[PDB]
């Protein structure tokens, strides 16, 4: 790959990003003191597991095809093969989806924006598995520490979808030159903006898989990419 191969593949992943955002970060940044109220959080709560999950399904379905619009435009990802595109969606749009989370997520009272406004992770108390839901959150108070700039999350979130590893590929040197160029087109945006220090801070890719519910993964969305 020549600078311009590589700069115009920078150029593509971050526009990708870009246009395929459900929320501006702007607006997610100026509605951090609209937080739900003590009688919200109880309504919430008071949801059945299924209300809840119901709700909870139908955002992230809508979050997921966000990830797959992502995908579609991102620079090789159309001209890999339909057994591989699929493969690579369903292992990675989840995690995708929870690194995504951090842009939603405040530090400072560890909240997320939800259905228009910010909760803690009490909010979802009706679905159950609690330990899950706090791991996820601790996961975005992580990743909030890194102070990621929108390039570097669309270039990190690219590599989280282009993994050369994950079973059921087909051709798998075909994702592993794509992965490649991505790894990169990120190494390049970090040295040139002296921000190499944030690779050896990130999350491994065991981390991201452990947060991926199984409820998750039967959702029908991931038979109707
Ligand atoms: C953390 C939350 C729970 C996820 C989870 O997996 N919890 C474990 C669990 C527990 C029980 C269960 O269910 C059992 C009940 N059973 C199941 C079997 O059937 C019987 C009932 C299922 C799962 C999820 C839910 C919605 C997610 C938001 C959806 C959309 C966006 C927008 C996007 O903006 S963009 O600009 O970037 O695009 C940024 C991200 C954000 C903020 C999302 C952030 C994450 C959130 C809060």
């Amino acid at each position: 790959a020549s600078l311009t191969e590589i700069e115009h593949l920078v150029q593509s992943v971050c526009k990708s990003y870009r246009e395929t955002c459900q929320l501006r970060l702007e607006d997610l940044l100026r509605q951090r003191s609209n937080i739900f109220s003590r009688e919200e959080v109880t309504g919430y709560q008071r949801k059945s597991m299924w209300e809840m999950w119901e709700r909870c399904a139908h955002h992230l379905t809508e979050a997921i095809q966000y990830v797959v619009e992502f995908a579609k435009r991102l620079s090789g990802f159309m001209e890999l093969c339909q057994n591989d595109q699929i493969v690579l969606l369903k292992a990675g749009a989840m995690e995708v989806v929870l690194v995504r989370m951090c842009r939603a997520y405040n530090a400072d009272n560890r909240t997320v924006f939800f259905e228009g406004k910010y909760g803690g992770m009490e909010l979802f108390r009706a679905l159950g598995c609690s330990e899950l839901i706090s791991s996820i959150f601790d996961f975005s108070h992580s990743l909030s520490a890194l102070h990621f700039s929108e390039d570097e999350i669309a270039l990190y979130t690219a590599l989280v979808l282009i993994n050369a590893h994950r079973p059921g590929l087909q051709e798998k040197r075909k994702v592993e030159q794509l992965q490649y160029n991505l790894e990169l087109a990120f190494h390049h945006h970090l040295s040139k903006t002296h921000r190499q220090s944030i690779l050896a801070k990130l999350p491994p890719k065991g981390k991201l898989r452990s947060l991926c519910s199984q409820h998750v993964e039967r959702l029908q969305i991931f038979q109707h990419l």
